[PDB]
């Protein structure tokens, strides 16, 4: 069985999934929409395209390292892989909101109400991986699912652990996306578990006015090092200053003053 893009689906997969169409895509993968034959359930298939070397070998990637370990409701739950010597097949949890990147270009923003709850939401996954010294270092809105609940509420899920790691000690790995990346990552004078609450503070600060806190024009990463966050008339004249506190807080530069994520589910702002 041959994909439209050319992957040979092994026979496995094509055994108890019926695989449907692309319902996402990314730099490194395609994820399709696929029903598991048995029992009619839908699930995602996320392939990934593994990195050639010269010569028949491919390099080894981490990321199913990281989701055999984590187990959350605010998390993407794997549920199979199966690994052949071109590619790396996941059959996911289907989140049939699509993601947070659409949901945004499509919505411009979100009331206090609902950006608190996602924040919750995403502050709870985090918070869950930090005590087990993961860090996610690519937590950014193409990245975080929209679940829809039976009554028509929604929550939010994180996938995409394609840069995520274990902390212990430094890390020194300059990676991620200009708008979401914490300035101790650019300062390169080593990072850890509080990169994802910068991150989290940036799509938060989006989800309530529909731009980021630093924009730039170099420019860029100075407004990230120097860290001042405005908050611009008349975009945030009706935003309480509870909400304006919490994502300050999130967006320090020093990481000792920085909330954790367990700081952040404290705030009253997501309470
Ligand atoms: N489990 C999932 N359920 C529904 N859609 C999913 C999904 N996992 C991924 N997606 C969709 O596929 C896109 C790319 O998947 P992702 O895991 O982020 O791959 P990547 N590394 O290439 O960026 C996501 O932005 C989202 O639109
Ligand atoms: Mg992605």
């Amino acid at each position: 069985e041959v994909s439209e893009e050319g992957f040979q689906i092994p026979a496995t997969i094509t055994e108890r999934y019926k695989v449907g169409r692309t319902i996402g895509d990314g730099n490194f993968a395609v994820v399709k929409e696929c029903v598991e034959r048995s029992t009619a359930r839908e699930y995602a298939l996320k392939i990934i395209k593994k990195s050639k070397c010269r010569g028949k070998e491919h390099m080894i990637q981490n990321e199913v390292s990281i989701l055999r370990r984590v187990k959350h409701p605010n998390i993407v739950l794997l549920i199979e892989e199966m690994d052949v010597p071109t590619e790396l097949y996941l059959v996911m949890e289907l989140v049939k909101g699509g993601d947070l990147f659409d949901a945004i270009t499509s919505t411009n923003k979100y009331t206090e109400r609902d950006a608190s709850g996602m924040l919750y939401n995403l502050a709870s996954a985090i918070k869950y991986l930090h005590s087990l010294n993961i860090v996610h270092r690519d937590i950014k809105p193409e990245n975080l699912l929209v679940y829809e609940h039976q009554d028509g509420s929604k929550s939010l899920k994180l996938g995409d652990f394609g840069l995520a790691t274990i902390v212990d000690g430094p890390l020194y790995t300059v990676c991620g996306t200009p708008t979401y990346v914490a300035p101790e990552i650019i300062a390169e004078t080593g990072y850890g578990l509080k990169v994802d609450i910068w991150a989290a503070g940036v799509i938060t600060y989006i989800l309530l006015c529909g731009f980021p806190p630093f924009r730039g024009s170099e420019v860029l990463f100075d407004q990230i090092l120097m860290g001042q966050v405005d908050f611009p008339s008349p975009y945030w004249d009706n935003v309480s200053d509870s909400a304006k506190e919490l994502i300050t807080m999130m967006l320090l530069v020093d990481v000792d003053q920085r909330f954790s994520a367990v700081q952040v589910l404290e705030h009253p702002w997501v309470n």
